[PDB]
């Protein structure tokens, strides 16, 4: 009912979208992993008549959930899908993009791993990106490479129209008191690669984390205390 939806409303398989700003959604789903429930985000941003997918929904069925409930709600085709690393929480699903007709991108660094892994694998390569502190345009958004933290690949995206800054799993949310699934981070880079992020986006107004709610900058100063506190 207008509250930002969290991981006991949203059962597995089902998508809510939530309005951020003019013409930016985020989609919540949930899925199960090693035997616990978790939420995540993605984001949905409106490229004239058409949109602009960032990360799956978490899973195949998810993610067909979340095409859904975007035909449902806002009813202009997802065209293109960045995932933001290499993880099943932004590559998983999109197979099933794929096959509705959706040009699925990420970095090089990204497919590698994914195809690495055994992850999904998206099609198409975003070139401009391997050196931390790069940033390229993709449609209504730039795509940007801060450096290795919760994933080495890790990329966040800024909506200059909103000023809205999409953290994706380098970020995490204000109640978050651990630094969430550490398994491929650097928690040593961590810190520099998110003041690598507090510098180039100082006006953003919206900060989205990979899992959770959304606030203000506030969540990137929290997000390196939390990895910091976890190294120590
Ligand atoms: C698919 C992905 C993955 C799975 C499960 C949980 C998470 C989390 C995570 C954990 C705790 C959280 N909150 S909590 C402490 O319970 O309160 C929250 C919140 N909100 C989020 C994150 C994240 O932090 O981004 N990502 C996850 N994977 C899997 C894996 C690849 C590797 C195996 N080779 C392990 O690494 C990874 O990230
Ligand atoms: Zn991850
Ligand atoms: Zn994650």
């Amino acid at each position: 009912s207008g509250e930002y939806p969290t991981v006991n409303e949203i059962p597995v398989g089902e998508v809510r979208l939530y309005q951020i700003a003019d013409g930016v959604w985020s989609h919540i789903a949930t899925q199960s992993f090693d035997g616990a429930v978790y939420p995540s985000n993605g984001l949905i941003v409106r490229d004239g008549d058409e949109l602009l997918l960032i990360d799956t929904a978490w899973g195949a069925k998810n993610t067909a959930a979340l095409l859904a409930e975007i035909e449902k709600q806002i009813g202009l085709p997802v065209t293109r899908a960045v995932s933001t690393h290499f993880h099943d929480d932004r590559v998983g699903g999109v197979d099933v993009l794929r096959a509705a007709g959706v040009a699925t991108y990420a970095s090089p660094s990204t497919r590698r791993l994914a195809e690495a892994e055994g992850n999904e694998i998206p099609t198409h390569s975003l070139e401009g990106l391997s050196s931390s502190g790069d940033a390229v345009r993709f449609g209504p958004v730039e795509l940007f490479y801060p450096g290795a933290a919760h994933s080495t690949d890790n990329l966040v995206v800024y909506v200059p129209s909103a000023n809205v800054l999409y953290g994706g799993c380098a970020v995490h949310e204000l109640s978050s008191t651990s630094a969430g699934n550490v398994a491929d981070a650097d928690l040593a880079e961590w810190p520099t690669s998110v003041e690598r992020i507090q510098k180039h986006y100082p006006e953003a107004e919206v900060v989205i984390p990979g899992h959770g709610l959304p606030g203000g900058l506030d969540l990137l100063q929290h997000t390196a205390n939390v990895v910091k506190a976890h190294k120590n």
